[PDB]
């Protein structure tokens, strides 16, 4: 059934459209299944799948449903490109205080199209959200802000934030986890728990919380400077994220504002994020995105992608969400990924398709993991451009040659000589447990810097 | 770095891993990407991104750690295939109550994983759960016998709930939607809502909930024939999804039983199917999956399929999931998915890798739903083998020519005369409305019943 | 919550967005529901933000949920008429922590898609820094209005 008459209107205008503020607008590529509608009658059933209609007529709808329809706006087949305009008025509200909820936007967005038997892929790449709708989202509570304040640091620019994840990812009792915990906080600031790390029978969850509660006080003692724990409360129950959450806070006691909340938000869901944004505010939520490539690798060619994701991150509350390395650490990335950072950060930013204006929503600090090392740190930072932000290296300190404590110092070197403008072999000269890091992980070394050996010795 | 010595033990058997009941296998297709490692060396790494290690060796990894270490046990290059046990001790439990949560088992199994950048994809196709993991999930609570005790029918096989999803999908006013409730229940028995409809502005959530139960005490006394409903009470905020149900069982009062609780599971996550199911356990739990197809289609070869997530809800406790028409209508599926329907209600049952023992857990409702109408009905039907089921027909109700009364009538006939063994064309002489769903959805009937308007 | 919150809601700049033209609803005490609502829809069709007089809230002769009703039916009316955002600041001031909720609670779910138009006034200084609290960690998405009824009789600089 061809209804394109109903759900495509290309005389629309995009600037028109986001002027009007009225609508949600999505940017596809799309590709039909062979043997069904053209590109327009596909993109027109894949608009009225995911607002007012379905595969067939129905007799009871009304001039006031056709009101509300979503509508292709704007196609190029040549480069799969579809453009659909969703009325704000479709997407679910709260009952109770009349905000926002993501689920609703994925519903129609990115639910049941991603199932239609007559197109063969349709993946998200970019979304507006204008004002009157933007306002309804709860945004985060905590930013970096508060991590500075806490380690001291300025709260405009504060600075890189040196951390590590504790490896093995899972298996250390109690005590061998804080003993890590504790040799890494002599050097560094932040500690995050692995993903999968909570409650397992070899390292049960109130023994553990106490243990690296008395190594963050044992390394503030030690060291006069304040140490950041970012503890996993993820599960699926409700009351078992509070139960986790309320324990943490009375046990770190005068140190309940170091600590930060680990939601697994891909795959728990964004009811699980907005449980811990909506009970513990004045707490920092790290969004961990474990999960996510299944549909936001480039190798995917359905779903989201990864820039879509960190933007409805930002919207649902997280204080930060992991960006990826951006193609120098050890999962899928590219360089171009610099600009999910920037979409996150600013008030102001450019998506691919969209241009976005936050109104003073506070920014989710990139956090950045996964196969980094103090060598691949400088190319790192080099793309980005800047380090106000959270870097977790678990492999990269914890297989550091001479200790937690010296990869936590490797990487705050790596960071120094990226600030200095410096090369890193000659600085390395200066800077032992930056230069024990070429030991470390010499099949990093020889292909970052050739020769390294023979200026190192 | 090769982590095969440590995370592959192909000597291992699988039947004695099963036996032993202290692991968790999973499935996968897998391909590495070029330039990288062979395929031992990548679902070796592959294991320990999804267990215990990192990319590199750390030095604070003890002997206690690699006996917990997640173990590639077999592996079929030519078909891309890599099966990985997972000690049952790596997955998180609640502090609460020590039951398991599939939060942890979806972290290790299909999480990190699934970024790894020397692979070029990697998808779960079956796992295996023992029973020392199995008794910890909640399970289902309520069932299909619960609906079928409310409608007055056998609680053993008490057959086909003939339903229907409100179409427009939004746009109707609450009073308008109501209406299209009356007219459908005068001929059928449950109606959902369709997965985005809540508390729009334009159809505010309590008022569309008092209209709707008006409009059931009215079927229900033209009829003399008991109603479902299942409203979708999706929500970020856990606080909303119990404000929504509560509303509902309060205002339905005396009808509060006739009620399903409908949850958007895939998009807002095992999360908000655990509150409605912990929360509301005496309700039917109605889990739809939309935004699914992103990972589970064929075409994906990422995440894992249709049968994983299916498997995975009736862990979680859903009374029904929708498992697709199996290539019958418009939704991707295949005849070869009623695999999925037998998993999920029987008490054991072949995977395409385990089979599985459900140890009594209670069975989950295939929910049949996507294009199907009266037409396409038999078919479906033949393929599968029975008709204890619910089936939702949007588009085939309300897109009937005679109307949602009319068009439900269609559906109960499609199904009675595939119980009864009759040639749909030859039924269709003597049951009119089912004979005008072939004038309604003439296209689909072209197709199915060649000549059927010679006949 | 600050002032960004309101200028957003008005759709003004979120820096420098500038004055908010309010009043207080006068009598003090007296107007009955509607009459109350009239009022507020009046002063809206040239205004912004319109607060409780700080002893309003629950008096016999103008229930609580009755006004509320009525200013939020009020709210919808001068939107509609005038094409702008309006603001309303309600005094969910009492001695017990589960009145003040059970008044905030309210308040948002019956302005419903006006939620974010709404602010909490707490009488903080009589009723204490504990009543100020409970609106600040129970609503924190909503602009808490500290009114400061009775500081007089230890601010003023006749009192040393
Ligand atoms: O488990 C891991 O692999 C990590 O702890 C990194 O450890 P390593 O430092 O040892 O590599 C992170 O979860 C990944 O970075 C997640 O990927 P992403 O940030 O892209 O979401
Ligand atoms: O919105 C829809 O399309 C439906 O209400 C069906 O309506 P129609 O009967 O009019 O087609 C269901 O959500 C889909 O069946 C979901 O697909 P699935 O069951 O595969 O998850
Ligand atoms: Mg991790
Ligand atoms: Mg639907
Ligand atoms: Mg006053």
């Amino acid at each position: 059934m061809d209804q394109s008459n109903r759900y495509a209107n290309l005389n629309l205008k995009e600037s028109e459209l986001i002027a009007g503020g009225r609508h949600v607008l999505c940017a596809y590529i799309m590709k039909p299944k062979a043997g069904f509608g053209n590109f327009i009658q596909t993109a027109a059933h894949f608009a009225a799948e995911s607002s007012t209609g379905t595969n067939v007529e129905v007799f009871t709808t009304d001039d006031f449903t056709r009101g509300v329809d979503a509508l292709v706006y704007e196609v190029d087949e040549a480069n799969s490109l579809m453009k659909i305009a969703y009325p704000i008025e479709l997407f679910d509200r709260n009952v109770i205080d009349g905000r926002a909820m993501i689920a609703s936007f994925l519903t129609l967005t990115i639910g049941n199209n991603q199932g239609m038997g007559d197109v063969e892929y349709a993946k998200m790449y970019d979304f507006y959200v204008p004002p009157a709708y933007l306002k309804l989202f709860d945004g985060p509570s905590t930013t970096i802000k508060d991590l500075w304040r806490v380690l001291g640091r300025p709260v405009i620019n504060g600075g890189f934030i040196v951390g590590t994840i504790i490896k093995p990812k899972l298996g250390l009792r109690p005590q061998p986890f804080a003993n890590a915990c504790y040799d890494f906080w002599l050097g560094g600031d932040f500690i995050k728990n692995d993903e999968p790390q909570g409650n397992q029978v070899f390292a049960p969850f109130k023994d553990t919380v106490r243990a690296v509660a008395d190594a963050m006080r044992r390394a503030q003692d030690k060291t006069g400077e304040a140490k950041l724990f970012s503890f996993n409360i993820t599960a699926d129950d409700h009351y078992e994220m509070l139960a986790r959450g309320e324990f943490i806070l009375e046990t770190f006691a005068d140190n309940a504002d170091h600590i930060a909340f680990l939601v697994d938000g891909y795959v728990a869901g964004p009811a699980a994020v907005t449980t811990a944004r909506r009970a513990f505010p004045k707490q920092y939520l790290h969004y961990h995105r474990a999960g996510h490539g299944a549909v936001t690798s480039p190798q995917s060619k359905r779903g989201y992608t990864a820039f879509v994701l960190s933007k409805m991150a930002r919207l649902q509350g997280a204080s930060g969400i992991h960006t990826g390395t951006m193609g120098f650490g050890k999962m899928e990335g590219e360089a171009a990924d610099r600009a999910i950072a920037y979409m996150i950060t600013e008030d102001a930013a450019d998506g691919p398709y969209f241009h976005q204006e936050w109104l003073g929503m506070n920014p989710t600090t990139p956090i950045i993991s996964g196969g980094m090392n103090a060598l691949r740190m400088p190319g790192f930072f080099d793309n980005l451009g800047h380090s106000n932000l959270i870097m977790t290296a678990g492999g990269g300190a914890f297989g550091h040659v001479d200790g937690g404590a010296a990869g936590a110092k490797s990487l705050r070197q790596a960071e120094q000589c990226w600030k200095q403008g410096a090369d890193p072999v000659e600085f390395a000269k200066d800077h032992r447990e930056f230069a024990r890091a070429f030991e470390s992980f010499p099949q990093d070394a020889d292909k970052l810097y050739p020769n390294w050996r023979a200026k190192l010795k």
